[PDB]
C-alpha cells in the first residue's frame, strides 16, 4: 500500500527556447504540472539536466496559475534574486544549484514568506548561466531580504559572493546584467 505525498502547492514546469526573431512570449511552452513529492521526482529524474540544455533555453518552475513572465499579475510588481554562474560552474554546480532551488520552492523553505515566491528560472547561456527566484512584490523589503538570505545560505554561496535582487519593472527597461539592484545579500 502506497499513498502519494502532497505538496503545499501545485507547480508547473515551463520550457523556453531562445529566438530573438520571434516575440518573447512565443518561445514559451508549458510542459507539465505536479502536486506531489512522487510526481516531482518522476519529472526531475526523467528530464534533461539544466547543464545539458542547449544555449538559449530556460526552464521555469512556477506556482500553478502564474506564467513565468513579467506580464503576469503576480510578477509585474515583483522581481528576482539573481545568481550568475561563471562558465566553469556549468559543470558540477549548475545542476546542484538548480535542484536545491527546486527543493526551496516545492518544500516551502521560506516559511511564511514562501507565499511571496512565484517561481524560479534557470537560463542556460554561453555567457554565464543564471538561476533566479521570482517573488511577487519588489517593495516588500522584509519578505524579499528574508527569502534572499535563506536562499543564499541554502546554496552555500561564500559570504563574499554577493547576490542581487532586481525589480522586473527596472529589468523590463534595461537588462538583467546592467540592471541595478534594489537589494543585495
Ligand atoms: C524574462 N524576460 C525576458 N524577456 C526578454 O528577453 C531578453 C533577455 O532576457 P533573459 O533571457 O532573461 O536574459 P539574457 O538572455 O541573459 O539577456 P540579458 O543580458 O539582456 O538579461 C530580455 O532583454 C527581454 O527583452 C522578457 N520579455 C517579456 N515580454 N516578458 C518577460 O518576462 C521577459
Ligand atoms: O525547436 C525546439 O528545439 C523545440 C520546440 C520548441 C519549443 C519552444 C519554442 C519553440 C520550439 N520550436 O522551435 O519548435 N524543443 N522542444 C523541447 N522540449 C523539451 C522538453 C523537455 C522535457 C520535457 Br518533460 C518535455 C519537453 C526539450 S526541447
Amino acid at each position: 500500500h502506497y499513498i502519494k505525498h502532497p505538496l503545499q502547492n501545485r507547480w508547473a514546469l515551463w520550457f523556453f527556447k531562445n529566438d530573438k526573431s520571434k516575440t518573447w512570449q512565443a518561445n514559451l511552452r508549458l510542459i507539465s504540472k505536479f502536486d506531489t513529492v512522487e510526481d516531482f521526482w518522476a519529472l526531475y529524474n526523467h528530464i534533461q539536466l539544466s547543464s545539458n540544455l542547449m544555449p538559449g533555453c530556460d526552464y521555469s518552475l512556477f506556482k500553478d496559475g502564474i506564467e513565468p513572465m513579467w506580464e503576469d499579475e503576480k510578477n509585474k510588481r515583483g522581481g528576482r534574486w539573481l545568481i550568475t554562474l561563471n562558465k566553469q560552474q556549468r559543470r558540477s554546480d549548475l545542476d546542484r544549484f538548480w535542484l536545491e532551488t527546486l527543493l526551496c520552492l516545492i518544500g516551502e523553505s521560506f516559511d511564511d514568506y514562501s507565499d511571496d515566491v512565484c517561481g524560479a528560472v534557470v537560463n542556460v547561456r554561453a555567457k554565464g548561466d543564471k538561476i533566479a527566484i521570482w517573488t511577487t512584490e519588489c517593495e516588500n523589503r522584509e519578505a524579499v531580504t528574508h527569502i534572499g538570505r535563506v536562499y543564499k545560505e541554502r546554496l552555500g554561496l561564500p559570504p563574499k559572493i554577493v547576490i542581487g535582487y532586481q525589480s522586473h519593472a527596472d529589468t523590463a527597461t534595461k537588462s538583467g546584467s546592467t540592471t541595478k539592484n534594489r537589494f543585495v545579500v
